């Protein structure tokens, strides 16, 4: 049922760096996750230009931000391309190893953590706020999977039997105790307006 994988060493490093570096500007996590979502939506969109049936799994290309104060989760759902199991395991569809190298090298050359998205590993910025991240994902012609990590060197992948989502990715941020501001409507609004105001898909901030 549940497979446990080791993060590649460089991703493990990246993540402990994100977890362990003092860095107050934690809100960038959301930009980075919306941006990922945006990229996956682009991707399904691009694909659907030559195969519109790729959108049978849901035509609406959107990003939903779903704070849940009870579960202490902020969930970002996109109806993007989704990820195959292979993508999930392979750093959620990124070139995370090399990107981490470039990111480490950028940090050495003056960069700050907010630039994480330039190096294609801004997903891991989730770990600025989330003690655990769960990624539910559904790519066409592949099953729904849940990926999960609380960092510490390993993630899990399992075939997800919960809510079918049609297509896309849902990133569930199990927020750190002290990062509950990211569940506040106005805060989320503020960050989305600050950092994601031009994202080309509708972003719906769900209310509680
Ligand atoms: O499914 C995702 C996805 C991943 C993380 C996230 O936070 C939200 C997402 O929708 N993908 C799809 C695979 C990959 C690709 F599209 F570039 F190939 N990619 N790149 C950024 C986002 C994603």
């Amino acid at each position: 049922e549940v497979e446990t994988f080791a993060f590649q060493a460089e991703i493990a490093q990246l993540m402990s760096l994100i977890i362990n570096t003092f860095y107050s500007n934690k809100e960038i996590f959301l930009r980075e996750l919306i941006s990922n979502s945006s990229d996956a939506l682009d991707k399904i969109r691009y694909e659907s230009l030559t195969d519109p049936s790729k959108l049978d799994s849901g035509k609406e290309l959107h990003i939903n931000l779903i704070p849940n104060k009870q579960d202490r989760t902020l969930t970002i759902v996109d109806t993007g391309i989704g990820m195959t199991k292979a993508d999930l395991i392979n750093n959620l569809g990124t070139i995370a190893k090399s990107g981490t190298k470039a990111f480490m090298e950028a940090l050495q050359a003056g960069a700050d953590i907010s630039m994480i998205g330039q190096f294609g590993v801004g997903f891991y910025s989730a770990y600025l706020v989330a003690e655990k991240v769960t990624v539910i994902t559904k790519h066409n012609d592949d099953e729904q999977y849940a990926w999960e990590s609380s960092a510490g060197g390993s993630f899990t992948v399992r075939t997800d039997t919960g809510e079918p989502m049609g297509r896309g990715t849902k990133v569930i941020l199990h927020l750190k105790e002290d990062q509950t501001e990211y569940l506040e409507e106005r805060r989320i609004k503020e960050i989305v307006k600050k950092h994601s105001q031009f994202i080309g898909y509708p972003i719906t901030l769900f209310v509680e």
